[PDB]
């Protein structure tokens, strides 16, 4: 019932409350802020992940340990990989890397390190609830691997390591480790991303509000 | 009072469960084991966290918020990026950065992310304590900065980046995630650090071959300052 809300855009939280339209007590928390609400009797936490991967490992295991949510929904933008995978296109990630784990030293694969795994898994159940929201109001919904690190990729040479080495379709800078603590704590994620980049400011207040309309359409039937 | 301590690897952490010699409970969750302990009245709670910044930003997180930790400890082995840092020694860090943190495309200086800062700084009241053991007790103890990543650095390129960019001493992966979240739970941690390695082509071997005993090296001092908490 407990349901987990991130964005990775701050300008994405307000527009998530408000369409909710129930009360949200501001919770602060490890230097950020969680917002909660009651609705349709469920609890849904919202809150901004923060930029990069120890930003977001942080809030998201905030969020479950403070508040035990059950199911986390991750909203964003991503940098396309491909040519097929156009800006305003909707991506829902199937598996996502982190692309700047580098253990070669000890020849390990990029990507792994020991005791873990170089891929991360995303919910199934969570992905086809995304897929069956996007058929109905009939938005193409792509789907593919998400590779995120602490760099914003932008050479050529880098985007295509990235296909190369992990066939990712897209990429950014906090899906793997909000996915990654989920998985730790065998709570289902769905990581979803709009495509940013193949005016940003238009693009944005646009793509947030469809995005927080997309995010309640799912949670309307959870 | 309840105290984390924590290492990244296994290797890290079994000498300092030995050096406290007490009976551990095991506590799974999140993916890691945590050994709860009781010495000298202290409530001491032990893990290692997994190798990198997402591994130890979890496991720092679920010390203080599930175990409700009050003073992160963290003890290890790191690459030296000077040559008064010899294999063995020990180094505790007084500020920390993630070195592979790159937003220069948005016009940002390296190791730089919007709503905190380069450098993240650890406990003066641990880090005094520190000191003042190494000096009586007749041990050098460096003070200097560390930076931490995702990646092994074992290049002479990349060790020239990390000290003339951040003027780092010592490098390693999860120092400065532990350090930061420590900071934004007002936890006082201290990140103390035995060289294992040189960062450079031959660091995986000189790892290999030093990771016990320098592991044993930072276990031992860190168990000296429990004993003066």
């Amino acid at each position: 019932q407990k349901i987990g809300i991130l964005g990775a855009m701050r300008e994405e939280i307000t527009p998530i409350l408000e369409l909710f339209g129930v009360d949200f007590e501001e919770i602060p928390l490890g230097g950020n802020v969680f917002h909660k609400g009651v609705y349709h009797n469920k609890e849904i936490i919202v809150a901004y992940s923060k930029i990069g991967k120890v930003h977001s490992t942080l809030t998201t295991t905030s969020m479950i340990l403070a508040f035990g949510v059950q199911k986390v929904l991750f909203s964003g933008v991503a940098g396309s990989l491909v040519k097929d995978l156009k800006i305003n296109d909707l991506l829902v990630a199937t598996q996502l890397v982190q692309h700047d784990v580098d253990l070669s030293a000890f020849d390990h694969p990029l990507g792994f390190i020991p005791e873990s795994a170089i891929f991360i898994e995303t919910s199934g159940s969570l992905n086809a609830l995304a897929k069956k929201i996007a058929n109905e109001q009939h938005i193409a919904l792509k789907e593919g691997v998400i590779a995120s690190g602490d760099q914003f990729v932008h050479s050529k040479e880098r985007k295509e390591f990235l296909v190369s080495e992990f066939k990712a379709s897209a990429v950014e800078m906090e899906g793997a480790s909000v996915a990654f603590v989920c998985q730790k704590f065998g709570v289902p994620c769905c990581v979803l991303r709009s495509i940013s980049d193949n005016s940003f400011d238009e693009f944005l207040e646009k793509s947030a509000h469809t995005s927080a309309k997309f995010l309640k359409s799912m949670v309307d039937e959870l």
